[PDB]
């Protein structure tokens, strides 16, 4: 009845975990010095909660599975494992090892059936079995009614969901990092509670952001290159660092999971679908999606995010490979600090004074990580200034002057305070939806040898 | 005898709930991290109180019902469910699932009768049964004497009430958000105790209101567009955000439920009707309506609101898509803070000093939400100024000078203090009152399969 | 079940050791005054943890072994010992002595088998035995599935790993000093928690770095030499001092162990490999490597380091053999000190004031070693200055001016704060991979005499 997580007993993250999962009873039990422990604990609790929601006798598709995680579960999983990633052969070997080690000692689980299914798949690679197969999300043929996506960032969401729906699935879950900073189109950012940093490929040679590296120079003035760059804009390629584990990602596929509250899937068959956010903790979320046959209602095309902690986006100046430039950066701020800055921001404050005030509030133990304090101090200072400029240039009610052109004002900070909401316009009507094994003989031989014993 | 609500045991909202429902005994029992928990708790208690008022042996029409909420009740409900919303098929499937799960375990409730009625409706979609039907409020033919509207914003109130009255209904209840801010014709606003924000569609690209989103710019002066806008006025389309759930609404239909204390319905038959407010809690209300055959008395056409907390409407300046404009905003303020500002407002005070005083009063735990403090500080500052201008320009008693024209003074704030009343002029004489299933074969097949087992 | 380490009972390093190995229970038991005790304790615990991971019945290759360390172990080691180092004959004699001393007193270990294997190898020097051989990593022919490298810096990593893989090894471990400072290309540096200093061969006659020596002079101005040096750049030869033990090293071979997260080995057979960091303590690390047959996925060529303590690289001025020059130096800083300097660095601070503040923070017992304090104080002072220069020269968003050349700014400090990550670009596709005993008759005779008794 208790749930055990692998974190230190004196961690501050434990209270946030307890507030996010009020239906459980959370115990710390540390066994390793993992440098991304908080992220793993959140994923573990999310799987527990999802299993508690649904009822047994239903079969669950596990898209992009890691089979060894599902091996001591009593529910009915069908693991979809294509070998498209360099980490997959080791996961498969680990599954076979775990299976062979406990073959008679454990009896409640369908251990023998799992061994037989794996052997049958190794013999002929194009066969479906109740617990395993080697197809993709589009080419699997097992029928079910629940689908799960755990830390899956590599598929286009509407195509995948349509292919699950034409097979009888009515309910789906998605677990992962919040997609909001990519809808605002930032160049780099942080998830500080999870020791995670990310950056665009064009700024990996910066100096003072979370994920970067550069070197010492004396500063020659020449650097004469005829190739005129002249624009610094975000591109599709992004790099993620979770603790010390590296993952590359694509901006398009990340944006495709920022789904509106109502949408329609219109193909040979038609469906009406909804998406809600049911767990949200300092930048990690769980989403629940339902799908129904036929067309009902109408769509607006709006997606909403609720901010429990503060969210910040701002302009910063740095050197990239020695050349001075400006670009945008985003982060999260705890609610108590935001509440304690309300009085200060009524006036104009310099960045240095803001930094001293924030250090005073923080270190009274650390509420927030120190390496983000200088950028936050700068953002708060610009926001406070811009507000004053609005108060000194009043307009007339009900009137929009355009004498025959109007000017845009400059904006250097966006600041979403606790208990406010973001709203963005996205696509809501989808009509367009458009095989070889990939295994190799030596790996098959290794698995067969490791199993047949 | 206790009533259990899904909120945290240390919440401040519990005392307000206890004061609003003095006839019950309210216990906190938290099971989920719902981000709009307070609104759900208020609706739950409202249904309990309404059921305690009326007597059994009467049949209750449930307009726009969600049937699974009425399934474990001992009273006699007739649920009117047309499938006009994208959320409806999932509600129907959930009802059928709940019914099938507990088919012999629960015996007191008319479980078997409900199953039979649902099956009979699925067979032929144009039949009335004692517990269910697929018609609208105008085309249902079941006769009753009580009607209930729970969070229903999609109908025109006098037409709907007339169609209920010609069928023998004598008493009706309405539960929902207070309609007063839409009678004052504001452009955006907040219900802060319920984590709720709303906005006109024309200002969704603002920067510093509750529900909005914008981006960074350097401020080009060109933006040369020949299309002269030249007026910024409210329009019919509005967006509501309750926690993170989104709802679109129409201004006309919202205004139609702000009913006067006495009115007449004059058709083929005639009725005389009254409307009173019986519960009011920080912007959420319950209204009771009675109807009688024949015409009696006379009407004035006035509607009254009593303010227990302070109500504010004021002019603010912002940037929308980068262009600087002014428009009106409304909110609610707790009574103790209003009482503690009485001495300060005797003189002229700057907005910055007002903001510092409000922060001092608030954080001594938080009485009011911090993200509204800057706008409130501005409003109080303008009100205090305008009062002084009245005191320095006295007129003569009993005289209205119009030398041959008179000027209007500028007004930037309206402030209704605790224990005052608003009064507005509305229509009170109504004479004008003016079908296919909408279900689909695959959904019917799914429901039949899910039921027949 | 306790693990015993040879350190003083009042040492501060014990808490760091306990945090790095949370699965053990660490007891101090001092028996010698070793001046590099901390390094030996870390290596001991690393071997314990690795043995706990893997399962028995597997045979372990020990590359560049010291056999006497493996003599009282119950696992199955095959020690690869070529006599290429001046320390090797004494290690071999010590092994034979240890074996002969306990020949009947100890029975659980394969003592008799080990004696027989050593004698058989002495008779014919080109024979493999289950526990011993005299080949190199490339010319050994024993088959196994685990390989271990303990403090091995003399081989080129991809060639060695390929030769282990074509023999059936699937898992490998590497224990040693962190390779990050050599990827930044520094000229000298320190690992202060382990009493270790290192330097390039060209600066051994400096005055104020960790490892150096010089003499007194009155300063003649002549020193007329026609040989124009004119550049001071790092070269391949480096010297390491661990306590008072000296080791020479090569920069190329050290860099070759800074491996990316995914890579491919493409020869006659092909493999896909991964490298993760599983233990990290103040500059000492353990790396785990897996290899699989066949080609899967794709590579990026990036390597990542996670910083738990602060890392610093900076420019310094010294005299070398009496001539004044400048070059770069690197070190590590504890996290609490870094956190306590956050407020000070918002302004410009002189080096002297920084030094006084650091002395105040440190001596309140010593958190960090005093001989590094002057260089750290200088680095912090320059970093704080450079940040200000960025804040006073803002650019426009999204724009990279190159009017037709751009200038590089000067950078004198790189500072990686706690909870940030370094990222470097390295090679990830490897295709190119290209014997006499070396023992002598008198040594063989000595070993035979010492054994035959
Ligand atoms: N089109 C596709 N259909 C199904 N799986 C896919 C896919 N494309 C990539 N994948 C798989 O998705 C996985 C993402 S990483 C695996 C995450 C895993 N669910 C976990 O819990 O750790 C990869 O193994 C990759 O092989
Ligand atoms: N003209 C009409 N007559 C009856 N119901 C209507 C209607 N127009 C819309 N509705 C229904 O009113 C519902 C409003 S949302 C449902 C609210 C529900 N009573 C609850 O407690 O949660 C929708 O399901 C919609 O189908
Ligand atoms: N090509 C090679 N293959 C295997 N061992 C080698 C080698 N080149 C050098 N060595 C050996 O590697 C050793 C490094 S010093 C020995 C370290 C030892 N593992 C310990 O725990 O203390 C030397 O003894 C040297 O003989
Ligand atoms: C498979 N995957 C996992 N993560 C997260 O990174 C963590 C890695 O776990 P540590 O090895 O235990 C996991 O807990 C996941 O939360 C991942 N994060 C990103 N951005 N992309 C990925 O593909 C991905
Ligand atoms: C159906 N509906 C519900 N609400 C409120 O929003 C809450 C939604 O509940 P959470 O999912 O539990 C409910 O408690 C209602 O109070 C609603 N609010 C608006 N503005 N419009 C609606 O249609 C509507
Ligand atoms: C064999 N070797 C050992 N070390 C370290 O130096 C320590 C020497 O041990 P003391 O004699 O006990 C060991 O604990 C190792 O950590 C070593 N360090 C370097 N740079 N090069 C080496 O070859 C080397
Ligand atoms: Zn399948
Ligand atoms: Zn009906
Ligand atoms: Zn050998």
């Amino acid at each position: 009845d208790p749930v055990y997580v692998d974190i230190d007993a004196d961690s501050a993250f434990l209270k946030a975990l307890q507030r996010a999962y009020p239906m459980f009873e959370v115990e710390p039990r540390q066994v390793t010095p993992n440098d991304h422990a908080n992220a793993r604990a959140f994923s573990h609790l999310a799987i527990k909660l999802i299993e508690q929601e649904i009822d047994p006798d239903s079969t669950i598709l596990d898209i992009g599975s890691a089979p060894a995680r599902r091996m001591m579960s009593d529910r009915k999983y069908h693991c979809v494992c294509p070998m498209r990633s360099a980490e997959d052969p080791e996961r498969l070997a680990n599954y076979a090892r775990k299976l062979a080690s406990a073959a008679g000692k454990v009896l409640d689980r369908n251990i023998s059936g799992k061994i037989g299914d794996l052997q049958a798949v190794m013999a002929v690679p194009d066969t479906e079995t109740p617990t395993f197969c080697l197809h993709t999300d589009v080419s699997c043929r097992q029928r079910a009614d629940v689908a799960i996506y755990q830390d899956v960032y590599a598929v286009h969401a509407p195509t995948s969901l349509y292919h699950q729906a034409i097979k009888g699935v009515r309910l789906a879950y998605w677990v992962g990092f919040d997609t909001t900073p990519f809808m605002y189109n930032a160049m780099a950012g942080a998830y500080p509670s999870y020791s995670t940093n990310w950056a665009d490929e064009q700024v990996l040679k910066a100096k003072n952001i979370g994920l970067c590296s550069t070197d010492l120079t004396e500063g020659r003035r020449g650097k004469l290159s005829i190739m005129r760059g002249k624009k610094l804009e975000p591109c599709d390629r992004v790099l993620f660092s979770v603790g010390s584990t590296l993952y590359p990602e694509s901006r398009k596929l990340l944006k495709s999971w920022h789904l509106p509250s109502v949408f329609h899937l219109k193909g040979k068959l038609s469906f009406t679908c909804r998406c809600d956010t049911v767990v949200s903790c300092e930048g990690y979320v769980v989403k629940r999606i339902t799908m129904s046959p036929g067309l009902y209602g109408k769509t607006t095309g709006y997606a909403v995010t609720h901010h429990a902690d503060g969210f910040l986006m701002c302009k910063t100046t740095d050197t990239v490979d020695g050349e001075r430039v400006s670009f945008s950066v985003c982060t999260y701020v705890p609610a108590t600090i935001c509440d304690q800055m309300t009085g200060i921001l009524a006036t104009e404050v310099t960045p240095e004074d803001a930094q001293k005030l924030l250090v005073g509030l923080n270190q009274r133990t650390n509420t927030m990580k120190n390496y983000m304090i200088p950028v936050v101090a700068q953002a708060f200072s610009k926001w406070a200034k811009e507000c004053r400029k609005d108060m000194e240039d009043e307009k007339l009610l009900g009137v929009r002057e355009r004498t025959w052109a109007f000017k845009k004002q400059k904006t250097h900070t966006v600041y979403k305070r606790p208990d406010t909401q973001s709203i963005q316009k996205v696509q809501a009507e989808f009509d367009s939806f458009v095989w070889s094994s990939g295994l190799s003989i030596p790996l098959r031989t290794r698995i067969k040898w490791l199993l047949s014993k």
